[PDB]
Parts: structure tokens; C-alpha cells; sequence
């Protein structure tokens, strides 16, 4: 069995590597990459994912959301407080400002001490799940715009034919802006391009060891669980790495800077942090690996997490008996 360490793998494609993007990823995956839950990707040298980032403070984030942190450095929830609409210039300026600001620091393993330490006592704010895509028209490799659907995977795979469309999504982040332990909607592979700005530090738990950090949240976040027989699909439990390494989770990190991608494997569970002003954007994928964690998937029905348009049609045919119970 390749990588059965389930370390996360670097790749560097060369341009003609970069063409066939379904080839690559089942080609990382004859490698072993998918046992770490993560993998980075550096583009080919002659690669742009557009010209220039210029005029991009126009973009708007109608709803910037506050972090708000309850618990311990080390166990913490947040929660989503709505702010008033601001332009991507307007969030920048604000990112950059003394209340906001990445701290002095002397490597990205203090920066992570920091956060880890500190990030309770603020509220950062988040431009989150924002639709669109910052790709050009023009680059054909690795579009994140025009990638193949996971509707026509599914109809590929199965003979099904469902509605549903599957579009990327923009996010803003400044210091300490956390995405919550998660695995992606129905299991789903992700893929996240930062087009700029400061790192993204990220954390991931080996898919074939989900069961272990689900345990620990459990008796983590006690109430919680109690209120959802999956919880984590709410996005909002955080636990650091001296807890996980205390409890004796399985996990690796990695940070991720401007211009390179990271793809998330299905049932792999993920969390992080950004270093500073960034974005990023990101949508969900599928390959015929996928559509076994589809059937697996577990959902939030407490009716906390929400449920988009094109999941419903995932969780019919996929998961008929949940459906059911769902109407
Ligand atoms: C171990 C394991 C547990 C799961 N629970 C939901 N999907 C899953 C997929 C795997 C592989
Ligand atoms: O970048 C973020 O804020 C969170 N992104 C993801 O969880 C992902 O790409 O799968
Ligand atoms: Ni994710
Ligand atoms: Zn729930």
C-alpha cells in the first residue's frame, strides 16, 4: 500500500501533466495521496490562474461574518455574527489595520503558537462562501470554473440524471479567520486555489482514521453531540493540535501559500487558519471513488447545518432511506 503513513504529498505537475485534471487526480491517488485526507499541488512554473489581481477591490462581501470564539484555546466553538456589507478594498484596509493584523512573528510555527494561544480572546471577520470565481476565462488548466460536474459524475457512474449545478465559491480571510473541523458536504473531494495574499495553515485527519476524531469530539463538545448525531456538519468545533496529539488522534499540517492548490480527500477532515489578508476560492468535486463515502456520508438533521439545492438531490438517490426519513 502506497503512503501507509498517510503523510500529506507534495506535487509539481509539469504543464503537460496539468492538462488532464480527472488523469492527475487519480494519478496523486496511485501514489497514496488520498490516505492523508490532504494534498498540495504546485502549478507548473508557466502557469497563471489569471494576469494580474488588479482590480479585484470591487467584489463584494454582503455578509462579512464575526467569529466569535466560547470555550478554551485549545476546545472552542465559534459562531457566525452577520456584519454590514463591505467592498474586498474596504476588507482589506481593514484586515490591515492595528486591530486586526498579523502580529510580529518569526516563522510560521510561532505564528501557529500564537494563534493557537490567543485566537479565543478575538473576532476576526470572514468573507465566506461567496459566489464566484476569480479564474480567467482563458486558462484552461485547472479552472476551478470549468471543472466536470458532479451531477454529470454521477450520471457518468450510475445512469442517473439529477438536477443541480456546482459553482466555485470566494473567501476573504484575514488573521486568525478558522474553517471549523469538517468534511465536505455528502463527502465530497475539495479543491482550494489561494490566488493571494498571506498563508493558510491547514490541519487533516487521515480519512480511515474520521472515527477517531469523531469519538474525541463527541466527548469533547458532550451538549453538542447530544444535539446532533453529526455535529461537525454544523462547522463550528475547533481543537488544537496539543489536544489532538494529547488524545492520540492521527493528524498532519501543512501550511499553504499564494499560488498553490490544496485538495481535500473524501472523508477527510480538515481544519485551519489564515495568516493574514488572503483569498481563496474553492469548490467540491467528484471521481468514481467518490460515490461509496457518498452513500457513507453523515448528515445533520437537527436542521442546524445547512442544505443546499443540489445536495437534495445527492442525499435521494444516494441515501434513499435518509431522504425518506427527512419528508
Ligand atoms: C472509516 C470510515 C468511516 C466513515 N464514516 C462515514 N464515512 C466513512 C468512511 C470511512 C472510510
Ligand atoms: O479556506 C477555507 O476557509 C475553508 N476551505 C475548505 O474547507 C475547503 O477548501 O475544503
Ligand atoms: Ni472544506
Ligand atoms: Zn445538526
Amino acid at each position: 500500500a502506497q503512503n501507509p503513513n498517510c503523510n500529506i504529498m507534495i506535487f509539481h505537475p509539469t504543464k503537460e501533466e496539468f492538462n488532464d485534471f480527472d488523469k492527475y487526480i487519480a494519478y496523486m491517488e496511485s501514489q497514496g495521496a488520498h490516505r492523508a485526507g490532504l494534498a498540495k499541488i504546485i502549478p507548473p512554473k508557466e502557469w497563471k490562474a489569471r494576469e494580474t489581481y488588479d482590480n479585484i477591490s470591487e467584489i463584494l462581501i454582503a455578509t462579512p461574518l464575526q467569529q466569535v470564539a466560547s470555550g478554551r484555546a485549545g476546545v472552542f466553538t465559534q459562531y457566525h455574527k452577520k456584519k454590514k456589507a463591505m467592498t474586498v478594498g474596504e476588507y482589506r484596509h481593514l484586515a490591515n489595520s492595528k486591530k486586526y493584523q498579523t502580529p510580529p512573528h518569526q516563522n510560521f510555527e510561532d505564528l501557529e503558537r500564537k494563534y493557537w494561544k490567543n485566537r479565543i480572546y478575538n473576532s476576526p471577520i470572514y468573507g465566506a462562501d461567496i459566489s464566484g470565481s476569480l479564474f480567467d476565462e482563458n486558462t484552461k488548466q485547472w479552472n476551478l470554473g470549468h471543472l466536470g460536474t458532479i451531477q454529470d459524475l454521477l450520471e457518468k457512474e450510475c445512469g442517473v440524471v439529477i438536477e443541480g449545478v456546482n459553482t466555485p465559491y470566494l473567501y476573504f480571510g484575514m488573521w486568525k479567520t478558522t474553517f471549523a473541523w469538517h468534511t465536505e458536504d455528502m463527502d465530497l473531494y475539495s479543491i482550494n486555489y489561494l490566488h493571494l495574499g498571506e498563508p493558510k495553515t491547514w490541519y487533516v485527519v487521515p480519512p480511515e482514521h474520521g472515527q477517531r476524531l469523531e469519538r474525541l469530539a463527541r466527548e469533547l463538545f458532550p451538549g453538542s453531540s447530544r444535539g446532533c448525531g453529526a455535529f461537525l456538519r454544523h462547522k463550528v468545533a475547533l481543537i488544537s493540535p496539543t489536544v489532538l496529539k494529547e488524545n492520540g488522534i492521527p493528524f498532519n499540517r501543512i501550511t499553504q501559500e499564494a499560488g498553490e492548490f490544496m485538495v481535500t480527500f473524501p472523508y477527510g477532515y480538515h481544519a485551519g487558519f489564515n495568516h493574514g489578508f488572503n483569498c481563496a476560492e474553492a469548490i467540491n468535486f467528484a471521481t468514481p471513488r467518490w460515490i461509496d463515502y457518498g452513500k457513507m456520508a453523515s448528515q445533520c438533521s437537527c436542521g442546524e447545518a445547512r442544505v443546499t439545492f443540489s445536495m437534495d438531490a445527492f442525499v435521494r438517490i444516494l441515501q434513499p432511506e435518509r431522504y425518506d426519513l427527512w419528508k
